[PDB]
């Protein structure tokens, strides 16, 4: 049972627990004193909306901003380095392998509302297994996205719910007094002690305390800290509580960030608590490794945490590819369309190849990543003549990708290339003996004639190519696998498009 | 806790039978509100205070627990139950003979003390420190007891709980609202959907809901009444209020759900191993649950008016199919009313190798003991009908075998026991291993020792049917002899006089069975 | 607080000890002269075995007595009757209490390793507890010693400093001198606070013969562990290690640890595992009123300290031995139960698992003495007046601590039934045999000639008239076994928690 994790939890982590009532009422009076409840309607509105778009997002962060602004409660950025000490070198091993397998589901959950997932031309089967996933992660041509935005970064840290928030917006949105707020608030944490509220209990429990009709009991997915989910309500009440061991009290510091993992790695292994390999909700363990491992400075379920940047992942550090990536790169492959003109590209001997790249032009995806080279010498002579990559450089790339890339691409998809038997060898070499190759046969001044053009405008897309390159001598740009894709299609349609590309791959596998 | 558990498994098992009366509850509830003089209501919380109660006590509780009971409709009404073989099997009816034993016992060692008294005066510290932590488990001349009354039968069945009874009392006592009582007893219930409310989850609800400091938090389930505003009233008053849960509070039992009812708990007992405990004091949900619904075949166990039932859980539904462990231990606790130092008279009918009947008697308190035994030898049992005690063999088939050999087991050590021919009484007493008891003989002639022999009876032939023979004496017809008439008459004679309401230390339903 | 309770332990009894570091000399000379090292290096290989069986225990106890012969800092057999005079009234019931507690713990942590610990067919829980349990006390049955009789592990595994420096110098190939000198200055550090891994491993730089040294249990004096090395050190020097007691200084010395113990709150704990430095000079001054407690050869001393040195229901500390002992039984093998007396008057029971042949086997006062007689004359022809001597409170304690959902034979499952029901054990099963009687009692005189030395209860001639062989709950489990299997031990509960 989650709610046993949950009550383990409470029980050990009692100590970090604290007293938190008089704090989340003041920052909910400062929103109501402070802030446009039009723009919470507003927000709501565009939350709402089956597709969101870059002004969409824009009206979400101002206001998450002007929430931040007002309230005592926020965490602040902290990155915290976990070393051996109150940490075993064996609590260390535990927390980096739980924080991967971590990623890949907050990964898998999350990142398709702006990826995108292809629903259209595809089998029976494909389309009723995307279907699932789709219907997991609360998502409801023929790729579905939710959030269309030009840099996904900004989607992080938005979509957290605050009890502060949630009173103000229960209060002034339910045109009621904050005391009336407050109890039925403090009525529902009372339950929460005990178990965790359903449908029947909120049911019984709005009869006396009507506010809570506002309250949504049918997931805590594809939302925002300004709806009115079961969550966010059961959350705001754990804090009403006169002690409790509520553990969205906690507070973290650089001085108890060490002494609260520990202690949640005793409730792990005396529970058998484990990171779902599974898309979805977040499981209470999941929830808490989340929570604290975003900033060792806060208050990890109740701050404003609109603010910090970076991924759990990201802000704490423990001092081929797993089962993990490869789930998380298979639902990264979705994105893609079988049936699409797809162009493919490689610096390196096909034997020995060190930068791949595939790029589908209707859309705008593409694939991108490196490898470490076999033949140091043979690399040296490429990087002088073809690529210009310092090997170096290369040492921080995600290894295993090549295999597993290649082997998860589409069945009987046709794949455009100009060097067409390099390509052939690689994909023969990858057991990949399907796929259908079109060489394009493009001369050498005609296959460059837009790569000045293609540089100017995707020059940010590759940092890889630092070396001088010469032809014999005269200094010529560095062939760059996904500038070339761009550059060649480029050359066949007559001319190159303003466009906004979209990786499938996350950032966070092509590097380590 | 283990005892959680039971009350969910019953729960699940039993919602098929749950309803959902808080309509019903609520409406009763603005009955008493309307009709009830709370004065009075208040003038028993004043008696249920007080340390040691009486008659005229007793009165007014029974007097205003009359007048609730014309004023609800959710009552429970007299309804004998026997159970036989058909949807209960018979080694079901087996278990539940074995349980409804078990709870008898529990059940008059928690409650019986309060009435029949325990001594508490020249014992050893050993002895005090056993007694005193009997006392503090059950809510409890050196006897202790609460109730000193005439017919101790009077207390049953008046002192239970009832949700419509808290409802009204909240709210006319605490001056608030009907609506806001209501509203505190559902989130109440809330929390009893999965766990038992605690005083820290109560202390919690009342920052909240004002009247709920009304609840006496820590106050057992035990030596209340149902005008107490204990939490196990709140609790079963807050199930009421859910109308959902599965809530035990809500059950209503009939002559056709009965049977189906009790096989269900069975059902649940076989799975956790519910049992019936040997520890007086509250009640376990198993012990609580057969209790309630064999009180009746017809009403709402939980929460019906019960105050006009007469007799008791296993006298009211019956199985139709020496001492157990479960009446010695009754037996045993019991047996604490004797004042160990107080004069004590004996004497018995019978021969000391056959007892048949045997009484001993302490003047001083009132308290005796009488019980009755089987012939063994006939022959000699009709010579001694006769000429002494009348007694038809045959109506002693009715009574308890195996108290002989328990009782003066169980006779305090060093006692100091008075008779009249003192020959009868040792022969007895050293058969059974017993020479530590010292013996005076009082040697009454045979006129002194008769002298008050008319004015006992007069007062006193209500504690003894057994003697229903002619006897006579070579022929004139004389009074039959009985060892309890006996001990007073006796008694009587050393003091020169007899008036006095006596108090049976044995149960009627130990001597009988 | 460990050293504490050894530095004021120090001051106390400082008049008790002296130099005797030409003494231990002088002895690790004469074992150098005199012992065979390539039977201590066999004994040290036998210690290396995860399993030891009597073969292993002759060449360790044959081993000690030759060394027990070369030294002159040896303990004799010497029994202590403390009785009110030196030590008051109180002294000798908190002395009483303590020795009670300190042997639940010293049992606790030694007696599983030949009694054996069950970590077969388990629960996760019960496989996690009994192996903090094995791991405490330097440990489908786990058990190190598999032995005939027990006893003989008793007092076999001591630390002798003679034996460490005779050892350091012979198998470390150093001078004597040299194991000397390193032993001093472990010695000297060791007046100040214990020494520990960076102090030993430091002094090694200057010292190689301390390379040596690799906790208390499990080990012999044969082991070269940091204990046996920092006592040594002790007496090459106010050190405990060089206490000597006599008859005359027994009374002041167990005196002296009182008031050490007032002052500062020492305790006997109930944590099986390493004693405490009260704990440890407790157990070691009880042995014997004649030695050297820490530091000479015990190895001909018999009994336990709490036998060598007495005082003139169930503990809380008898409760947690018992515990422990019942993990010895596997819950899933067949288990036979027998009782005499009557279901609701037992005084006799039996329980016996033929498969590792462990039993269970107590007494109890009967309640009913009249039945008792009949019972006597009839059945087990016990007299009463041998009872006295038991140890109550056993029927309840150890029917408590059954395993759960065991599977339990019997014959006549009748009386069984009504014991386990009575203390509330209705989860375990029961097999009924049903054997007729004569078949029932077919093995009873080799059950007899095999196991008779195992109960001493049935003294009295038993008639059904003409003469018969009384009947013993232990003795008809086994036989009950032997015919129900067509063809015919380890004790459970320690003999003195059986008897008082
Ligand atoms: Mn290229
Ligand atoms: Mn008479
Ligand atoms: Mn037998
Ligand atoms: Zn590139
Ligand atoms: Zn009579
Ligand atoms: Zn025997």
């Amino acid at each position: 049972k989650s709610f046993l994790w949950t009550q383990s939890l409470r029980r050990e982590l009692s100590g970090y627990c604290s007293n938190i009532k008089l704090q989340v009422v003041k920052d909910a009076q400062a929103l109501l004193h402070g802030l446009d409840f039009s723009e919470v309607s507003n927000v709501q509105r565009l939350m709402r909306k089956e597709r969101r778009d870059d002004n969409d997002l824009k009206r979400l962060r101002d206001l998450n901003q002007a929430v931040n602004n007002l309230v005592e409660l926020k965490s602040t950025q902290q990155k915290s380095i976990l070393r051996v000490g109150t940490l075993t070198s064996d609590d260390l091993l535990i927390l980096a392998a739980d924080l991967e397998k971590l990623k890949s589901k907050v990964i898998r959950t999350e990142r398709p509302l702006s990826a995108g997932v292809y629903m259209g031309n595809l089998s029976s089967q494909q389309l009723d297994q995307r279907r699932a996933l789709l219907n997991m992660i609360g998502m409801s041509d023929g790729v579905v996205r939710v959030w269309d935005v030009k840099n996904a970064e900004l989607l992080n840290n938005q979509f957290g719910t605050m009890p502060s928030l949630t009173l103000a917006c229960l209060t002034k949105q339910g045109q009621v007094d904050l005391n009336d707020a407050v109890q039925a608030l403090t009525d529902l944490g009372l339950i929460y002690t005990a178990k965790y509220p359903n449908t029947s209990d909120l049911d019984r429990l709005t009869q006396s305390h009507p506010i809570l009709n506002m309250i949504d009991t049918k997931s805590s997915l594809n939302i925002s800290g300004y709806n009115f989910s079961l969550g966010a309500a059961v959350k705001a009440g754990a804090c009403m509580l006169d002690g409790g061991n509520m553990l969205e009290t906690i507070k973290v510091s650089p001085q108890t960030m060490d002494g609260i993992l520990k202690s949640i790695l005793k409730v792990k292994k005396a529970l058998g608590m484990f990171i779902s390999d599974t898309p979805g909700e977040r499981n209470p363990y999941e929830n808490i490794l989340y929570k604290i491992c975003l900033s060792g400075d806060g208050w990890p379920y109740i701050a404003s945490r609109t603010s910090i940047t970076g991924r759990a992942w990201e802000n704490t550090v423990v001092d081929g590819l797993t089962y993990s990536q490869l789930m998380t790169l298979k639902d990264a492959m979705l994105q893609l369309d079988p049936n699409a003109k797809t162009w493919m590209d490689i610096e390196g001997r096909p034997e020995d190849p060190v930068e791949i790249a595939l790029y589908q032009p209707s859309s705008g995806c593409y694939i991108h990543f490196f490898r470490e080279p076999t033949d140091l010498k043979q690399f040296k002579q490429d990087a002088k003549y073809s690529h210009g990559i310092d090997v170096t450089d290369l040492f921080a790339t995600q290894p295993g990708l090549t295999s597993a890339v290649i082997d998860a691409l589409p069945r009987n998809m046709v794949i455009t290339c100009q060097g067409s038997d390099d390509i052939r060898k690689l994909l023969e070499s990858q057991g990949r003996k399907d796929i259908k190759l079109i060489d394009i046969a493009l001369s050498k001044t005609d296959s460059r004639k837009y790569e000045n053009a293609v540089w100017d405008q995707y020059k940010d897309l590759c940092h890889m190519h630092t070396g001088v390159v010469v032809e014999k001598k005269e200094e010529i740009t560095p062939h760059c696998a996904l500038m070339d894709c761009i550059m060649f299609d480029a050359a066949v349609s007559g001319g190159l498009n303003t466009s906004v590309l979209r990786a499938v791959l996350p950032r966070d596998m092509v590097f380590r």
